């Protein structure tokens, strides 16, 4: 399989139910591009792709979550081979209301990658448990991942403001004003992240 | 205490120390063992202390996405036997999704291909996706019962030839009603297959 | 596959030319027992019996060769996946003349998994060269054999950058006092000394 | 002029930078042309650099470790076929292992399954490790000259049923004295393996 077959290889995989092969070009696309290679040119148009599938009526919901919940296990594995080092950690997740992810993963990926301690929470944190449990771990910084705009939308002003020393906020639902109406940092690129500590 | 050790470990942000104290219990245990002794005992008491007012949200997601990873891991090293697939999920509005992984992982360790789709699936959409891979089964966990006090009668009836039905939020009348066989402990599941 | 079973199997899939098997047999060990123990339960034991076997007369040369290269290649893709941080780098080596290279590599991925940036070198580097300017905070040392250390004059280690350590199975606190460095016993303890 | 780049990088341990520059060589050259264009011209600047004084044997080092294991991966994504296997190594004491790496991976790239053994290797204990798992063939890097001309005449002929040998340090008289079958081109190897000795 070329690389640039190999987008269509994985999603005809899983769709056939065949894990395994989907593990193997996985892998390939891995060994290609190196691990922040293969999330920018496979897990990532593999996923907008599953999305847009879905959108058009040519898969169903059930074929997105298999697809889905494997590249997240992709994902996680390549999570726990980076080091996770000592000192203050960075608090990842995703805003109250937002299921998406993947988004926040590949933020805590990138910032394990270049030696910070990105704790990954999980999704769908509510403000004041993150901010007590940010308070409580000394943590420099929390990062939010925001796939669609309406979890922002529903946030007061100044929501972000306080909930860390540093409070990073970025994804396909955020934009400059929206992060400075709730008080954040914005961030476009996951390369920018680790600089900006 | 290992289980105690482990969730003090995730409460402090120690990743590394949670890993350790994870790996001596699968080391010890083995892989059905850590589930039943560590996993799922910590789990629990991050709900019951959670309940209390003792722990957070914040601190239950960074325990709950530690041993959902932890989980992952060990359904890998089941490994995905080949054949037409057991289809597991949840049912739609249940985003409780370890159980369905346990059971994923019970049918696997007894060399069923449990393909474990992620929580939270629309019917039709599960219905289409058991037809297109010839699914022999399909298995639900209900954690919470709402979810499937939503649902119409009937709504779990010949998403496959066989479909199964169990957690804590499902009871007999209810799969009954919808439809489903209801399989009280994990144990009956794999016997229920071969 | 047991993992007490693994050992064998991974030596036995090396010693037929399976590098598909024992490529499966190593990640298995992977998933089961996380990155630093499969390199401290399935590696590390697999080299042993290797040497002992060798030096025993019951292998060759050709199939140590063919299962270090293996082992090898398979810390340095666990090597690669590690993070590597910014900032002054800690160079990592073994002394002129020591041409076994995992331990060198085992040190840098623990420093590596810790944070701290390793740059592995490559094996058998000679003292005035490692002078390598980088602003380096550090250098390590694995010295497998006693020999390479024995062959260095007093204090040949003392000022390669600020801080030198030396461990390994070649070395011990008295040559590592003789030579300028600080010892060190375990790879746990190295990231932590930094 | 990424080959430029990637030199700088490694010399001054930037190995991500050093890294991102490899893969860009990757998707544009592709995996063999990436060895054509980037791997060896600075395996070759970082030897003549050395051996002016220009750098050090530590930044050799640095250089020519992350490139074997930028081959090693290579290897692996070629993936090792079933079959009889070809033993691929160096002679005794020849040390430079990336030539016998990239003869497998040109073989890998073919469909052979080119077992890699890693440098320096006795003849005997080679020469029953082919005859115990029933290789096809031996490939053998000569970088030096002088492992070549260590060795008694007729040395390498019965390894295996087939003995390939090139590299910088061999020559077709050389290889006719030890008993070997001559090869320059690594894309040739595979079509010499193929068709009969003769
Ligand atoms: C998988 C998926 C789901 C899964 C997620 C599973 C999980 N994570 O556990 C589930 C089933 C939960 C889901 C649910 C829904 N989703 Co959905 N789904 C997706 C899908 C297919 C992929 C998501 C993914 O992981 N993408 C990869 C993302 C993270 O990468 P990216 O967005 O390109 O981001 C880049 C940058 O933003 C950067 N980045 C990301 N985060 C951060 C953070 C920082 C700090 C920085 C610096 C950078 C950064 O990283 C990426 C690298 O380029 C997308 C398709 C798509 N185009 O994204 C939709 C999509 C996002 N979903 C969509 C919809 C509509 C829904 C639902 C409303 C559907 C419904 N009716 O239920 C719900 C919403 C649930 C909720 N409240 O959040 C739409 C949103 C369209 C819109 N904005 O209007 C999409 C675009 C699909 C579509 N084509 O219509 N979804
Ligand atoms: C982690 C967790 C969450 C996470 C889950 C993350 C994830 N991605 O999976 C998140 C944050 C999403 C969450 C959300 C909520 N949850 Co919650 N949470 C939990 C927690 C702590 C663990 C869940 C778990 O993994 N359990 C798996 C194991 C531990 O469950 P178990 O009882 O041992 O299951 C056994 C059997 O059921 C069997 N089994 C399970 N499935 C199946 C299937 C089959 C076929 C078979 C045969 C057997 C079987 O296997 C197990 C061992 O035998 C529990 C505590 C608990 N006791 O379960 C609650 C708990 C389930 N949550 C609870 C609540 C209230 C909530 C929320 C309503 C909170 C809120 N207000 O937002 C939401 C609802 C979300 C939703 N719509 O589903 C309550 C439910 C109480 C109730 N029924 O009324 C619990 C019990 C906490 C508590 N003590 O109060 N939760
Ligand atoms: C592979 C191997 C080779 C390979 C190495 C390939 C390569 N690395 O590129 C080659 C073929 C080159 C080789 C050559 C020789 N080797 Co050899 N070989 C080995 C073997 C089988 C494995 C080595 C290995 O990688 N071990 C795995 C590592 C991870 O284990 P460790 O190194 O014990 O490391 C542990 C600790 O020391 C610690 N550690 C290591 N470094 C550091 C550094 C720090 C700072 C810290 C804190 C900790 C630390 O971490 C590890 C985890 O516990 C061993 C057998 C064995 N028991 O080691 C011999 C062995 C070391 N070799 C041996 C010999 C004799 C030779 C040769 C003399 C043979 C010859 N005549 O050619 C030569 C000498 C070459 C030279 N150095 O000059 C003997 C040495 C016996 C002795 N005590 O004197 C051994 C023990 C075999 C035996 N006889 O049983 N060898
Ligand atoms: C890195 C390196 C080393 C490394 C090796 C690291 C490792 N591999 O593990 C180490 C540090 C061991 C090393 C040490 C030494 N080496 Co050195 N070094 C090199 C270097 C830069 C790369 C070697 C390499 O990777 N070659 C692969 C590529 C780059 O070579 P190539 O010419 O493109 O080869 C082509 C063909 O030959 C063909 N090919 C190769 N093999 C085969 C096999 C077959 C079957 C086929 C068909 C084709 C084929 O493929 C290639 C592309 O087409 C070369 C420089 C060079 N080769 O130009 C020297 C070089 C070979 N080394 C040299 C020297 C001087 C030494 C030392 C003697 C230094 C010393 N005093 O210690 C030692 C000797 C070690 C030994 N006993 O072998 C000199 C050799 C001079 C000479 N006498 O001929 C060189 C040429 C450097 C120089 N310009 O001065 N070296
Ligand atoms: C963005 C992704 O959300 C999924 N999706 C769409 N509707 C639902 C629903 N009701 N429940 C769960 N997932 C849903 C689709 O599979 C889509 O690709
Ligand atoms: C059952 C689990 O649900 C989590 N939980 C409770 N309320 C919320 C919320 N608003 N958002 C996200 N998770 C929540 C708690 O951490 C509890 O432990
Ligand atoms: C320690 C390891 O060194 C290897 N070893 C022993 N003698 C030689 C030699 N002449 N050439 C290369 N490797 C050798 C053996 O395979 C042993 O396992
Ligand atoms: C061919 C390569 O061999 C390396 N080289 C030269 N002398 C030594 C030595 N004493 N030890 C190790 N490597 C050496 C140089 O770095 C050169 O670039
Ligand atoms: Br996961
Ligand atoms: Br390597
Ligand atoms: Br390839």
């Amino acid at each position: 399989v070329r690389p640039e077959d190999l987008g269509t290889g994985l999603l005809e995989a899983l769709l056939r139910g065949d894990l395994a092969g989907a593990e193997a070009l996985f892998r390939r696309g891995l060994r290609f591009w190196g691990p922040e290679g293969v999330l920018e040119h496979l897990l990532l148009p593999v996923l907008r792709e599953v999305g847009e599938a879905w959108h058009r009526g040519e898969i169903g919901v059930a074929e997105e979550h298999l697809a889905s919940t494997f590249l997240r296990a992709r994902l996680q594995e390549l999570l726990d081979l980076a080091g996770f080092p000592p000192g203050p950690p960075v608090l990842v997740t995703t805003p109250p209301g937002e299921r998406h992810e993947i988004g926040a993963m590949l933020a805590a990926y990138h910032l394990r990658r270049k030696g910070v301690p990105a704790l990954y929470l999980g999704p769908d944190t509510p403000l004041p448990d993150l901010r007590a449990l940010a308070r409580r771990l000394g943590a420099g910084a929390v990062v939010l991942s925001a796939v669609l705009s309406e979890p922002l939308r529903a946030l007061p002003d100044g929501a972000l403001k306080d909930l860390a020393p540093r409070v990073f906020l970025g994804g396909q639902g955020a934009g400059p004003e929206e992060a400075r109406r709730l008080g954040a940092e914005y961030m476009e690129d996951l390369k920018g992240l680790a600089e900006a500590l």
